């Protein structure tokens, strides 16, 4: 109930927002049904449009008009935007020449520059180029301020999840917004796009930056626009609310439109009926760039041109229906669409089975245009399960394609010819950022970044500490003119114990056997010093890793290769290693193919054993420094040491005996030479976050040897492929995976041919941050570069994405 007689009168867009049964005359009271009943008359008039013309310069103030064009209109804050233009002779902003920003310019009693944020749904990153030439406000906000290519949205690239992580820095996992349509087992609750139930705060977790700023003093506009408000009314009344008194007046801002993205799910991405959205959007940012220039403000703002996600070509015609591969189909709940998520339809269906349905659903028909997952198995850098909101059964639906339950679906609900919510790495989902302001760079092209990293920078432009986020805070400081983080590298937690030669080989009892008893004063004083680090500059060339969590481990040196191996985990955290592009690729030697090696630094006690391995008839092994690419058949044998020895799947095996004996010299030879980092994660509660020992739910049979659940590399090479990898003068350039460590290789449904036709495939998919390996491992990487320690954190968070340009 509203009691809707009360008045809006001197209350048009208040800010406080009143608690019913009170009516309401904010922004999004037309959203609640709970408007005052003058709301319409008073805070939408539309008289006379809105734009000054001749004839209305110097007009007697007529209060009905939207806006105004009397000689008192600056002073009252309610002038038509063009009012100077038509009236006081002065151009359009977009008429003015870019004339860098050094210092901010603000009228007297602006204690910070404001920050508005114009956010824009479905504006692809490419409409920045294709569109240009209808787009002339956007052009110069684009070339005079701080832009970069594009931006990757977070997965679902749908609107409500990125709009919020935008937000708030955090993963949708984390801030609980996961896709447009939800259900919350816990709350017994429907999340939907139409209805009230989106309205309750329990959906909503984290700190938007609208809340940040109100707890730091900060005050803030309102981010919400109920979609009936004209684009015109809300960047009037944006402008009036930079005209209140200096105690009242917000500091951050937020304008919204639907456009380009109602039209381009109509016409899709590119149709001829897109160039009018575009350009009425682009009349919007003129409205608000000559509206702040009569305020004398167009040179103390920061303006922060932003999109949620982009728009790709999809149709009626390209879907996939789950009637034509499950017997059950109504015993499931699909969320539908450019993904889909599983559920049983009954919590008292008793023979519903995920196992089942999931086989059901892997590689039936030849080009399958969706590929299922377990949520758990889904790429680590979707970062998309560590939510009950968010099914077990996952379908990644290629980009193009959309996934219903059954064909009555589609036509009793072609019509759209544009679609999102594809993985976020797809070229067609990227959208865009451009910065413009005092506190950006002036005429700056920036590397495309993820738009989890932008609420610290928003923080940093309104001096508000960030709530704990996503985002790594001083990997954007390049973005920035002045307002820098400077963040400290984190302190090492744990040392590490240099063990020398400790055991005798008899006291081991490993059930291992090696065919190595071959047995030169030239030579024994060169394996001492191998032992000792004499390599270690060569193979360790960004330091060593810290560890930041307490554990007992030790390092270990030799040849070709250096380790820090967990005395509690009985294998390495990591093991570091550099290939030139002159290396050579050797086989496993035949009286070798079965040996592994007491390691005489290491108590039996803190090592492996090959008894687990051959009892378990499920488990083998592999090595972290691959055999393959050892400098000499004496230094090979070092390969083959338990301390080197890692948990595998057979299956698993055929993915990374392929990386080891083919990618790594291929990688070494196109990038003249690598560095790589190798190790396993532990995540079975795939939370994104390193698993201590308690929460680790499978062990080598009969041992306590922990079972990885996926196992990383990163790959380091110099921006300048001219110079070679261990003798880089300046930036570096670094690609890495996380693999999935899996008992089949169902996910590659081309497996049963040569791993030259489908590893790099998976290896792809499985791309992934530096930053993302250090969540998972507690390890802190390059600490020891001649590099900036911003810069660093720009390269810890890149992802290598291997779409097209
Ligand atoms: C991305 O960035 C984010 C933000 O930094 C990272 O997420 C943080 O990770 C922390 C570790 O996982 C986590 O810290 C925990 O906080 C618990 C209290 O949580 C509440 O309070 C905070 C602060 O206001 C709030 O933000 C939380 O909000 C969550 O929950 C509500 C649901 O009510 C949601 O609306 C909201 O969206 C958010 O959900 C997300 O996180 C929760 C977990 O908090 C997930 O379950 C959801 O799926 C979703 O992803 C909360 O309202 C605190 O209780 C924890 O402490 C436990 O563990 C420690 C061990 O050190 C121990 O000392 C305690 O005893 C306690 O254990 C007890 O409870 C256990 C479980 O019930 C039980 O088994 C034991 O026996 C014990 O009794 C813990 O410190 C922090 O909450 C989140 N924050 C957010 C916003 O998500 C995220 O990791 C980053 N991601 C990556 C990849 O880096
Ligand atoms: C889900 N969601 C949000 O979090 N905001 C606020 C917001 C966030 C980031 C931003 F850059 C601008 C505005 C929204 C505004 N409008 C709509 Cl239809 N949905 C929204
Ligand atoms: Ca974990
Ligand atoms: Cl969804
Ligand atoms: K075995
Ligand atoms: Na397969
Ligand atoms: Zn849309």
């Amino acid at each position: 109930w509203t009691a809707t007689s009360g008045s809006c009168k001197g209350r048009c867009f208040e800010l406080q927002e009143v608690g019913p049964p009170d009516c309401r005359c904010d922004n999004l009271c037309k959203s609640y049904s709970s408007c005052c009943h003058d709301f319409d008359e008073l805070c939408l008039k539309t008289a006379r449009g809105w734009e000054c013309t001749k004839d209305r310069c110097g007009e007697v103030r007529n209060e009905e008009n939207a806006c105004h064009c009397s000689e008192d209109c600056l002073s009252r804050g309610d002038c038509c935007t063009n009012y100077q233009v038509v009236c006081k002779g002065e151009s359009h902003w977009v008429d003015d020449d870019c004339e860098e920003i050094k210092v901010p310019e603000c009228p007297a009693g602006f204690v910070r520059p404001p920050l508005i944020i114009f956010s824009v749904d479905g504006f692809r990153a490419s409409y920045m180029k294709k569109g240009s030439k209808v787009m002339p406000n956007i052009e110069k906000l684009r070339s005079c301020g701080t832009h970069a290519p594009y931006m990757r949205p977070v997965y679902p690239t749908k609107t409500f999840p990125n709009l919020y992580t935008l937000a708030t820095g955090l993963y949708p996992e984390s801030h609980g917004i996961v896709g447009n349509s939800m259900y919350d087992p816990v709350f017994d609750a429907s999340f939907h796009l139409r209805g009230r139930e989106k309205f309750n705060h329990r959906w909503w977790g984290g700190q938007p930056l609208w809340i940040t700023a109100t707890k730091q003093g900060v005050r803030a506009g309102t981010f919400f626009w109920s979609v009936s408000i004209p684009h015109e009314r809300r960047i009037l009344t944006i402008l009036q609310w930079l005209s209140l008194p200096d105690n009242e007046r917000p500091s951050v801002y937020a304008f919204y439109s639907e456009q380009p993205d109602f039209s381009g799910h109509k016409y899709g991405p590119f149709g001829p009926e897109m160039t009018n959205p575009l350009r009425e959007i682009d009349k919007t940012v003129g409205q608000l760039m000559d509206g702040l220039k009569q305020l004398r403000l167009h040179r103390c703002v920061n303006v922060i041109f932003v999109g949620d996600h982009g728009m790709e070509d999809v149709t009626c015609d390209r879907t996939e229906f789950l009637s034509n591969y499950l017997t059950n189909v109504d015993d499931i709940t699909l969320v539908p669409g450019t993904l889909g998520r599983i559920r049983a339809k009954s919590i008292n269906n008793s023979k519903y089975d995920p196992k089942t349905i999931i086989a059901a659903l892997t590689c039936k028909k030849p080009d399958q245009h969706f590929k299922p997952y377990m949520k758990q198995h889904l790429p680590k850098r979707l970062h998309y399960a560590n939510n009950r909101r968010i099914e077990d059964i996952h379908l990644l639906v290629d980009r193009r394609w959309h996934v219903a339950r059954k064909p009555l679906d589609v036509y009793k609900k072609c019509f759209f010819q544009g679609d999102h919510g594809f993985d976020n790495k797809v070229n067609s989902m990227q959208t865009v950022f451009v910065g413009y302001g005092p506190t950006f760079k002036y005429r700056t092209k920036v590397p495309p970044f993820e738009n989890i990293e932008l609420y610290n920078v928003m923080c940093d432009l309104l001096g508000l500490k960030p709530a704990p986020n996503n985002g790594t805070h001083g990997s954007l400081n390049h973005l920035l003119r002045t307002n820098t983080f400077r963040p400290t590298m984190p302190d090492e937690v744990s040392r590490p114990n240099y063990p020398g030669i400790m055991y005798l080989q008899s006291e081991f009892d490993l059930g291992c056997t090696c065919d190595d008893k071959v047995e030169n004063k030239l030579e024994e004083l060169n394996k001492r010093l191998h032992t000792k680090g004499s390599t270690k500059e060569r193979h360790l060339l960004y330091g060593r890793p810290a560890v930041l969590y307490r554990t007992s481990y030790d390092i270990l040196y030799h040849t070709d290769f250096e380790s820090g191996y967990s005395e509690i985990f009985l294998m390495p955290l990591w093991t570091s290693y550099t290939i030139s592009k002159q290396a050579e690729v050797s086989s496993i030697p035949e009286h070798l193919t079965n040996c592994v090696r007491p390691d005489v630094r290491v108590s039996p006690g803190f090592s492996q054993n090959c008894l687990a391995y051959k009892n378990d008839k499920q488990m083998s092994y592999g090595f972290l420094f691959p055999p393959y690419l050892s400098s000499s058949p004496e230094a090979k044998y070092d390969a083959f040491l338990v301390t080197n020895m890692v948990p595998m799947y057979p299956a698993f095996k055929r993915v990374w005996a392929y990386f080891q004996r083919v990618l790594v010299k291929k990688y070494a030879s196109e990038r003249n030479g690598v560095n790589v980092i190798s190790g396993p994660i532990f995540d079975y509660n795939y939370d994104g976050l390193r698993d201590t020992e308690d929460e680790i739910k499978q062990y080598v049979e009969g041992s306590s040897i922990p079972v990885p659940t996926h196992y990383y590399s990163i790959i380091t090479s110099c921006l300048d492929f001219t110079q070679p990898a261990d003798k880089c003068d300046g930036p570096l350039s670094v690609s890495s995976f996380i693999l999935p460590h899996r008992p089949d290789n169902d996910e590659s449904c081309n497996s049963s041919e040569d791993e030259s036709k489908w590893v790099e495939e998976l290896m792809k998919m499985h791309t992934a941050r530096v930053r993302d390996i250090e969540h998972l491992t507690g390890l802190d990487f390059y600490r020891k570069t001649s590099r900036s320690y911003s810069e660093i954190l720009t390269l810890k968070t890149y992802l290598h994405t291997y779409e097209s340009e």
